[PDB]
């Protein structure tokens, strides 16, 4: 099945965040409505967090695509809603041989404020 | 049901990171073994990222701790496995009227590397 | 938090299976709009089967209600979402001691077909 | 990555629970330690329920396999757990071209009693 793909609520402010687990720098990249809209990059073995970006949702369509070493990450990737209310959007990623898919962590969660 | 109670492997290292979305100051605490063993706080209606701190399952008995204006907020928390590998504990909370339950999000992970 | 309310998608059939982990008595009631859409009962430690009734979700506003032994039992739930697509909202429930939560559980699930 | 394979606690008991929703007729197979344990089959479009069967997870390797129209389906898969103890790992499968994830739809839970 396709991985890091998300409708979210239309024209809606979500975060991004990302946290990495590699020794291979990992590139993120956030599309909404297939056009580029948020990159990360980073390194590190300790989680290392890159921080948070806040993006519009657009029309809902929401991907998110991981790098490391040239190549596409195999990505894994759920939804899940707590108090019929918060989202929370996961995406773990494998960049390598040892399958621990934490290699990169993208979390997007929505609504804010 | 007790909410931001998890079970974790013993002895691991697992991450923490917390975004917040509210007016209202958050303070999160984290407990190993009825042990406080990290703390967070700020304030913010953007998705403000706190940060993440790594810490020691010790026996896996893992409590979050989330108040603002002087009470414990309430919560909402759920685990997520990716993969049969990647582990999420999340937890949202709720300090005020609107149930929105981002005033504070918590994330944990494991394991990392 | 409130458990067991959820948001569907307006004006579509969903599927919603019970199973029974207790020696007493459960029953369960699903409700659309505030009015009462389906009913089990049954009772047994082997995670029994009670079936599974298909119903319409009206404007979206659908609760589920757990009693035993004449009383609500407690609840926890989420809602995950796989593949961007198969939506599934799950209720566990406790009506003793032991924090279980297995004494009923109910799976909504959604688009069927 | 691989779906459908899930650690279970070691030598417990746990349910396995199908429904359908495909014109092709639906044959799964839940295999333990490698070795075929428990099948399931039937039709339908209406979120049918072809009941549950509880069986043994030895030493916690569990696998689905779900089989349609002589190929294996496409499956997606998590693990979630509520209150810190109920446990559910639930696979979606797609036997065709509609991407819609529920032509056999695979519940497991844990612990019962
Ligand atoms: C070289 O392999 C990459 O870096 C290692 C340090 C591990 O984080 C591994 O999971 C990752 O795939
Ligand atoms: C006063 O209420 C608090 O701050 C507001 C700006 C909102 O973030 C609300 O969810 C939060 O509970
Ligand atoms: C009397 O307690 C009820 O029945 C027992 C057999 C257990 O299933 C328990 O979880 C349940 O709450
Ligand atoms: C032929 O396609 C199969 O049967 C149809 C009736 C749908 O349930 C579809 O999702 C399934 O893959
Ligand atoms: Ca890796
Ligand atoms: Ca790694
Ligand atoms: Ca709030
Ligand atoms: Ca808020
Ligand atoms: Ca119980
Ligand atoms: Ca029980
Ligand atoms: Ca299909
Ligand atoms: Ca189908």
């Amino acid at each position: 099945a396709q991985q890091g793909v998300f409708t979210l609520p239309a024209r809606i402010n979500f975060g991004v965040t990302v946290l990495v687990n590699s020794a291979a720098t990992q590139h993120v990249e956030i599309f909404v409505d297939n056009e580029p809209r948020a990159a990360f990059s980073g390194v590190g073995t300790g989680d290392n967090n890159l921080g948070t970006k806040v993006i519009n949702s657009g029309s809902g369509n929401v991907r998110v695509q991981i790098t490391a070493n040239g190549r596409q990450s195999d990505l894994v990737s759920s939804q899940l809603v707590l108090a019929n209310k918060l989202n929370l959007a996961v995406v773990g990623s494998e960049d390598g041989t040892d399958m621990d898919y934490n290699d990169s962590i993208v979390i997007l969660n929505w609504p804010l404020g």
